[PDB]
């Protein structure tokens, strides 16, 4: 055995529309394995956050958070989180449009509106609870992985395709 | 002072949002040099048609055909034609929809309705007047190259983002 990191399914891949199974079984030796691969696959990609469908796996699991990200280099630290089984809340009304980039759509940025706040929870790959409030980028980056739970892609919030182009033009200085 | 390939703008560049202007003079110098470098570069790129915004000149100008086309391996042979402040005429209710990419949107394809048919007259580079009824493939490239002289770009027109993606996805053989 030589381990291979895990490929990102680029969007056109029918798997990102799927919507992801729950994990029934917290704390097994494949969960933790799993939680590896993406940390692995997130990292060696400058990854804000990952979702398991994008690396194949239909599964309700994301990861996030940073100290400093450098596609994304305005983002303040966001705290290192595993997320299962994830349930959120939409605080309305208060939205903000901002740039969003995923690494299943390399090479592009787009103007998407989120929540300014939210709600999370669920559980950590040892079975523990999580329950936060996020704003901001934090909250920013859980409702785009916990999208792609749900067969969604940030293409499909964008309502001003003005504002979605390739991040080389964008963003040169990136 | 060796010559230079134009380079073809990619999406998020503002000059492919303005509106071009008309061409005021024919049959000058300068409109048959923009013209061949039109055809230089979209051959060198095997497009199937280029509008004047996509190398950075505001003018309304487009050209397009070819015999066959292998970014486009199912199109049928599509006239070669210079068309200069075009005018065209939609003609409803017919739709079709079908795969488009763009040059200035490398590497993806996406489903976009077009007019099944159009009317489209303008003028050549030598001044003289063309009018044409156009039907499948040739009203689409017509249609996509339209839209760049009024600053639209597909991914404005697609409705169904779950067919939006990666050509090397959707289309390996490519
Ligand atoms: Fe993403
Ligand atoms: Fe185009």
């Amino acid at each position: 055995h030589h381990h291979m990191i895990r490929e990102i399914l680029k969007m056109g891949d029918p798997r990102l529309l799927e919507v992801a199974k729950p994990v029934a079984q917290f704390d097994t030796p494949e969960l933790h394995e799993i939680v590896a691969d993406m940390f692995e696959t997130m990292h060696h990609a400058n990854g804000a956050g990952l979702a398991a469908p994008q690396i194949g796996i239909g599964l309700q699991i994301i990861i996030f958070g940073f100290g400093s990200n450098n596609r994304y280099p305005d983002a303040p630290p966001v705290p290192e989180t595993v997320l299962i089984n994830p349930k959120l809340e939409y605080m309305p009304p208060d939205m903000e449009e901002g740039w969003e980039g995923c690494l299943s759509v390399p090479g592009m940025r787009g103007v998407v509106s989120r929540y300014a706040k939210v709600r999370y929870s669920g559980y950590d790959q040892f079975g523990a609870k999580i329950d936060r409030v996020a704003e901001g980028f934090h909250a920013r980056v859980v409702q785009h992985e916990y999208d792609h739970l749900i067969g969604k892609l940030y293409p499909m919030r964008i309502t001003d395709f003005t504002r979605f182009g390739f991040t080389e033009v964008l963003f040169p200085g990136l």
